[PDB]
């Protein structure tokens, strides 16, 4: 039971981190739970099994993103695996999670590094996008999440955050394209998300402490429900306060 | 009932998004302070609707921007919550009250300007500085600004100014009280159907509704229902921050 | 230069820091103006004595700010000075740099300091928005100086940082509603500004508000004027109900 | 001129925005790379109009988003700086060259995709990059960025992706060479008149001039203008922003 009982959910990236919450909680609203990772079948199903436990439905789906065929095999699996259990390929929420990172100064980034940020982090989010458009119904949710990064200025990860800045552009313009289908679109975007180090990062929030991955997952399934289908086109700050300057 | 035995505040809640916000935070549990300038049968018409869903609130009466408004606020306030729990704790503070000017730019008065600064801007920030002796750490701070402090409209410029400084109250406040774990954020409503004569009128209504990407003016329910995720547990890391509930009124 | 030559101009708080400046710079440029004050007429009279000595042309005007009266001193002054030197009113830019800060913790924010801040940063504002549009002809000018503090937390300046918020307000529905008659309406946000003071005397502090910016130097009121002539004059005729920020990376983070 | 002595490179400058941008750069004295794709009469052309008003320029040919597009750019680059003035000092990078997708969201490929990336994200990080060691302290890296980050039209949304990555490149650039006084920002044009068909046709104009509060479309000068000051040591104080030249069309 709960406000997303009789939906079905799929989170890009969820084996880990922030997608993994975001999965726990959207079953636990009584969602039916894609959970996608892109190399770790073992890892997938560690989290499938939680939600089993705790009470939910969810299934494992394994699709290496930021490769030709990605979205192939990524709706393949997801496809069949909805309706096995619904008879149906509906797709109620959409979460665009999945992401890899840079770690070097902007002189040490490679075309070839830069190519994959964005074939991870952008291309395949729109793509994804694209062909879920096919599968999610009137009224249906899709939630990608962004980074802080993007608002706040970080060379070490200037590529990774151009690729985020182009998923937040995702939003502005389905939110836009998707209004007659009553399909809301928006961004979540995290602070840093998790000694002495633990001490500096915790001091860019407000509350002097460092956000965990529940403090995501939780606004996440907020835009998921129904108290938020007045909310299009939008960025949500899960951050604890870390823009404040 | 996941706001059960906390207690809240929203100020102009006899009527509109202030209405719908207090019967909504009623229904999560919370017993509700509905505060109002004058009418005090229409704010007891609130009341009255919640406690049929089983819910606890009360009415309470005070005009604001004058001299001694928080006064006459925080009496009533401390007292009906005195009566019913024993303390004067305040978890949930709904600064929803404002009033619009309704006239061209060139139009407005010195009178009209300071009335709008006294009860949009003033009243709010002076009502937050006493609000923080009876907030524990944990609580919640909600401002209803308004989508036009984001989408151009010269025809409330004055009404706008007042709002953009309530936004600025969040800002600042949020960093305030960050220590204390008091979220403060901001919700702004784009337009609603609240009962004026302008929704009277289809046409009006026509026009109003395309501002709206999903092609409807929004209702009351629309806002009150992100003021209820703000006051609750699921928002605790949202802070010093403007949620857009307008139904995409500023893209453009 | 020659580009603001047949112009006039008022800049608010024009005898200090960024205003006087901004005064100096639209002078330069070409730019007859007037250099307001609230209460000091010699500083007022130093910056026009400065603007002449560069070959320009200023004049002072005196009125107090938020208080019963204001807009109206300042304009009967202000018409008088302009028809006197050009036989004409026209006013083709208005800056909007007056404020005044609070200065206090938000416990010790009275009702009184609130008004005094609304009455002079927001109140007065608009209201010489107000009474200049009579004045400003199609194709002029309006900039509003804002500041870095309605992008930048900082409690201890709440009530101001209310002010300026309101301010920028001006700015984003006056350019819709002017946009028929051809003039800008834009906002100017600085960082911390070396204004001359004592406080800036002490290379300590100076270092810790240096690091604020990118740069990591503190901001001189010239950088800030030279944006503010940037949007006077026609190169900025493309720019309207914006915000520039004109304080050296501070919002980066 | 405020450029004398100062040498500037515009992508894309063989047309358009690019184009003009190139010509009040060198009206102001600095000496202009224009650059584009494989036209060499289109780059002349600028060049030539930019000799006639008494300027110094020279064209430059480098087709953006395939392997060796920097290498090849930047031979051609440094061979006419030092023909010219025997250094290869860049003051000025101008990130002008895009292009646009034209096709509905459902409609677009992985091919259209990458090569929007490729070209107006991709080619504008790693000519920055290259450019660096000809960039001297107190230098300048102006990006053409699009309204359409700020205003929703899902007719270019790879696009507007590509420009949202754009204005990132901007931000996190704007901090890395702060040390070394280089300001890097955004210019975000509106609806700008370029010559194409679309501004034949009197009716689609029109409609397009409503989006400015001015009630007219852009011409490719009043970016130009815009870019030109950013270029100059007036705007040494403004990094990493966004200047909205689109004569009022995020208004709402
Ligand atoms: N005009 C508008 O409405 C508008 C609005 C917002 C933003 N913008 C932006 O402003 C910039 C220029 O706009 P515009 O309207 O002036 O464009 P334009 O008239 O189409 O000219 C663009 C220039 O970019 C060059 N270019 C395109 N692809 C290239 C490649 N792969 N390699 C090398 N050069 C290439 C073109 O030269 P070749 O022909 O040789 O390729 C051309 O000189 C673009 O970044 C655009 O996104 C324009
Ligand atoms: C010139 C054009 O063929 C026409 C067009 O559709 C457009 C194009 C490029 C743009 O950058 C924009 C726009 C735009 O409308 C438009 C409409 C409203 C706001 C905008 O920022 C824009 C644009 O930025 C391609």
């Amino acid at each position: 039971s709960g406000k997303l009982t009789g939906k079905t959910a799929l989170v890009t990236g969820s084996s880990r981190g922030i997608g993994r919450a975001t999965a726990i909680r959207l079953a636990r609203e009584g969602a039916l739970v894609a959970v996608h990772c892109s190399r770790n079948r073992e890892a997938a199903d560690e989290t499938v099994a939680t939600i089993e436990k705790e009470g939910g439905r969810a299934f494992s789906v394994l699709a290496e993103l930021g490769v030709p065929g990605d979205v192939h095999e990524l709706f393949l699996a997801l496809e069949r695996g909805l309706k096995e259990r619904t008879d149906a390929t509906t797709l109620d929420i959409l979460v665009n999670n999945a992401g890899v990172m840079g770690g070097v100064a902007p002189e040490e980034v490679t075309p070839e590094l830069f190519d994959r940020l964005v074939a991870v982090n952008a291309k395949a989010p729109f793509f994804i996008v694209q062909r879920a458009l096919t599968l999610i119904p009137d009224g249906g949710r899709i939630i990608n999440i962004s980074s802080g990064l993007t608002r706040f200025a970080n060379p070490q990860e200037v590529a990774y955050a151009m690729t985020k800045g182009a998923m937040d552009q995702l939003t502005l313009h389905f939110a836009k394209h998707l209004g007659s289908r009553n399909i809301t679109v928006n961004s979540v975007g995290p602070g840093i998300t998790n000694p002495e180090a633990v001490a500096q990062m915790a001091g860019y929030s407000v509350f002097n402490r460092v956000g965990e991955v529940t403090d995501v997952a939780d606004v996440v399934a907020f835009l998921a429900g129904d108290d938020a289908r007045w909310i299009t086109g939008s960025y949500l700050d899960a951050s604890g306060g870390t823009l404040l300057g």
